[PDB]
DNA sequence: CCGACGCCGCATCAGC
DNA sequence: GCTGATGCGG
DNA sequence: GTCGG
């Protein structure tokens, strides 16, 4: 892209803030700067030019000046070569190893996947699965495979109980040509906010050998691993989440987990101006002093659009 | 100057 | 044994 | 690190 040197620099800085410095708000600051620069339709000539963008401040402008003048950043060159920092940063690519775990491992001399393989007893269940599928989890999922995955999920859900409703959300629902994982939202008329269901669906997908491993599982959220059946070479293992949501909150949930994140904030902003508060679960009216009323009945995504006097937006048009 | 920056389900640890 | 905190993912 | 009350 037009400013890929800069945006790669900022993303690498973001990762070290999150994984080594444990400074999550600086991680997000660098990511926001990388995003606003990525959308800038000109090749940046100076830090001052970039500082005019929201999310780029004095320090990032200085780094851009150093990068444009010299082609590198001294601080990033240094931490790249740092054995301890580079190893901590790397180990967080294992699902289940966060900044805390990565630091503890490197402190005791465990720095590579091979060290992890030699030290299984030090890994919890999630981390063992993350190590097992390290390469597969970093591959993207082509839309054609997402469609084949959706076929299986919708068929098996309906087989368990034809009154379930299931919706694959995420960027797939907005029409993306590839995905990072699969996000399934599930509800059933017997399950309301006022009124088992998840277990039966997980069990059925395990019985037909679609779900292969479980990272976590409770009464309303499943996180695990699945794999399309092989004809041929085998398909990569993929991350799949399944969320059970009360029926009266289902379409707020589908809206939220379809996104995009940008579209979500724009819709929430607009709802506020019309006197409503929308979150993942509900839409509620706000009184004249800002007191939220009871959740309003929502029986489709369009009900939410109708409340705030927006024309219905198709998922494919929810990029912003 | 200084606090916000999203929040929650699940696994697991720290502590009683 | 239970309760609450933390880590983690997203 | 950046923004803004
Ligand atoms: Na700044």
């Amino acid at each position: 892209t037009l400013n890929g040197g800069i945006t790669d620099m900022l993303t690498e800085l973001a990762n070290f803030e999150k994984n080594v410095s444990q400074a999550i708000h600086k991680y997000n600051a660098y990511r926001k700067a990388a995003s606003v620069i990525a959308k800038y339709p000109h090749k940046i000539k100076s830090g001052a030019e970039a500082k005019k963008l929201p999310g780029v401040g004095t320090k990032i402008a200085e780094k851009i000046d150093e990068f444009l003048a010299t082609g590198k950043l001294r601080k990033l060159e240094k931490i790249r070569q740092d054995d301890t920092s580079s190893s901590i940063n790397f180990l967080t690519r294992v699902s289940g190893i966060g900044p805390s775990a990565a630091r503890k491992f490197v402190d005791e001399g465990i720095k590579t996947l091979e060290d992890l393989r030699k030290n299984e007893d030090k890994l919890n269940h999630h981390q063992r699965i993350g190590l097992k599928y390290f390469g597969d989890f970093e591959k993207r999922i082509p839309r054609e495979e997402m469609l084949q995955m959706q076929d299986i999920v919708l068929n098996e859900v309906k087989k368990v109980d034809s009154e379930y409703i299931a919706t694959v959300c995420g960027s797939f629902r907005r029409g993306a040509e590839s995905s990072g994982d699969m996000d399934v939202l599930l509800t059933h008329p017997s399950f309301t906010s006022e009124s088992k269901l998840l277990h039966q669906v997980v069990e059925q997908l395990q019985k037909v050998h679609f779900i292969t491993d479980t990272l976590s599982k409770g009464e309303t959220k499943f996180m695990g691993v699945c794999q399309l059946p092989s004809k041929e070479k085998e398909y990569p293992h993929r991350r799949i989440d399944i969320r059970l949501i009360p029926k009266d909150q289902y379409y707020c949930g589908v809206l939220y987990f379809t996104g995009s994140d940008i579209f979500n904030k724009n819709m929430r902003a607009h709802a506020l101006e019309k006197g409503f508060t929308i979150n993942e679960y509900t839409i509620r009216p706000l009184g004249v002093t800002g007191v939220a009323g009871e959740p309003l009945p929502v029986d489709s995504e369009k009900d939410i659009f109708d409340y705030i006097q927006w024309k219905y937006r198709e998922p494919k048009d929810r990029s912003e």
